[PDB]
């Protein structure tokens, strides 16, 4: 029992957590066999970051500029390049700690754990999730850039985001491992302001059938919809859209209960129209988006409290 | 900016993590040197919990009938002996990744990072505080008995709580590394049950302090109050006394600020009183109280490890 925001262990990304140095400016970076990434802009001073052409401030630059530092020694830059947004040190030596991975580019709606890491050494280690606007809420601090997100499905790690800035509403932005960033965000200090955000739909489901298999029901009722009806609903609260494959990924969960699909989207309507009315559910006054169906059936058991 | 349920980085404490079996029953333990440390209730059958003398339990097991294996390796036990709640098998091998540690026992209202692990294998992490009833609201299924609770204080990890059962409001109990309870439960099947809960006060005023370094002010008001006349409120909230002690924790976070100790206090007394009409403060409808003031200031500082 219980429910919880749980983060995959962190040991794995501990051991490729590294500081990169470029004249004034520190970082982390990702050590991964004999290849250092991180954000390019480590490369920039403040007034670079108004326009800066990474290109001609790159070329200026040898290896021997870079330091980078694996606990307390140094690695020797053998090579760099720039790939997007990120740069890519060769190192002389590949990480012993090297994890089974991979890169991958995830959608909004997914989530991720975060090892927040200064100056090469990590500090914590929380869940988030792609905000449908693209930026991630952090909790970040000057000096965080270069810290990694990542999922450990079957010990692989699947890193899936690199850390490059703080918008100016508080939230974050960042990069896949390829240095594409996610969302319509620059490396450029711009007005770029967060989209108007919105809540998670398909995750929000998935944490109510959470609460059922938990055993509590007192959200639901005797009614359903369409998902068309449900959608104008939806889209009035600032809900995403619910698709078709959204339906199909709440299938296993929609089994373990016994509740159709469209039958919670009917609960969800009414919780909407309502409030909660001073109860809670799973240990929360708001509607929850940062589970997803594959987390909610990762942590809760699969036999329903009846 | 941001705050979050943080947890410390669990990598020290995954290097420790093994599979105890004792017959049909298999669990987790924690290898630190040369021994496995876990919950004695391995020994047991079903039948055996209603009324267990773990001591006639164990006198009757060799060393052969403990099973453990780290990763896919079998660690052979060479000793076993029982201290307090927890079992303590001697191993042959001694764990070349035990990292610098020490036992704590930790005090109600103290926050730890869980590792919930399942087969000796770690799934999972995730905050959490030991409740004023000596619960934690933990997430963990059958199998996660044996999981571990720890902080870090630089490169030492202070293990603070071993994971021993689910009661049956779905909240857990478990002991300290000594394998001392924390609560008055006992480890065998009876009619056990969590207390009536409080809120820890000191805490949710560390979160509000957090509340305004991220910017969130709202609840700020002109008025102060005094310790006695905060209590008097408090106590009817079903929230813990708040004691010069409190106040003197809060101290950091009150120079930071700017905001003393009793003037966040005045804005609690209204909350309490009012409600929130409507608002949230970090993203939250209710008041938090699972960060202490030490956690506060920690992930506002960036502390590493
Ligand atoms: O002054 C700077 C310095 N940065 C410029 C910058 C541009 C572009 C790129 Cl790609 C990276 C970076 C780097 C950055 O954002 N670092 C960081 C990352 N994660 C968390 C931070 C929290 C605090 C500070 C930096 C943080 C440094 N940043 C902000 C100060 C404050 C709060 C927000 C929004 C502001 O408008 C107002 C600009 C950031
Ligand atoms: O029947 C048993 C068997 N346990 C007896 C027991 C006694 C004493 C001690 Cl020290 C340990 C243990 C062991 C235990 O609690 N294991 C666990 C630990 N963490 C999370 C669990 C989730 C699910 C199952 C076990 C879980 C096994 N457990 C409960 C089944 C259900 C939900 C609650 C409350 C119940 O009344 C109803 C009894 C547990
Ligand atoms: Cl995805
Ligand atoms: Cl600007
Ligand atoms: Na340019």
């Amino acid at each position: 029992s219980g429910f919880r925001k749980m983060a995959f262990p962190s040991g794995k990304v501990e051991g490729c957590m590294v500081q990169v140095t470029c004249g004034t400016t520190t970082l982390n970076g990702l050590w991964l066999d004999d290849v250092v990434y991180c954000p390019r802009h480590v490369i920039c001073t403040s007034e670079d970051m108004l326009n800066p052409n990474y290109e001609d401030l790159l070329i200026r630059k040898s290896n021997h500029n870079f330091l980078v530092q694996a606990g307390n020694v140094q690695l020797r830059v053998i090579g760099h390049s720039m790939q997007n947004c990120v740069l890519k040190l060769k190192v002389d030596t590949a990480n012993p700690k090297t994890p089974k991975y991979k890169f991958v580019r995830i959608q909004p709606g997914q989530t991720f754990s975060v090892l927040a890491c200064y100056n090469g050494s990590p500090s914590g280690v929380y869940q988030c999730a792609m905000r449908p606007n693209f930026t991630i809420k952090g909790s970040f601090l000057n000096g965080s850039c270069g810290s990694v997100g990542f999922n450990i499905d079957y010990d692989c790690v699947s890193f899936c985001y690199m850390h490059h800035m703080e918008l100016p509403t508080g939230v974050h932005a960042g990069t896949d491992l390829e240095g594409n960033f996610y969302g319509p965000f620059v490396d450029r200090q711009t007005a770029q302001a967060a989209g108007t955000d919105t809540t998670i739909t398909v995750n929000v489901l998935a944490w109510l059938y959470a609460a059922v298999i938990n055993g509590d029901r007192w959200f639901l009722n005797r009614f359903t919809t369409t998902l068309n009806d449900f959608n104008l609903v939806a889209m009035k609260y600032n809900y995403e859209p619910l698709t078709q494959d959204h339906v199909d990924i709440l299938g296993p969960l929609s089994a373990q209960t016994g509740i159709a699909v469209l039958d919670m989207c009917a609960s969800l309507k009414e919780l909407l129209q309502n409030g909660m009315n001073g109860r809670t559910i799973l240990g929360s006054a708001l509607l929850e988006d940062e589970f997803t169906p594959f987390d909610v059936v990762r942590q809760c058991s699969g036999v329903t409290f009846q």
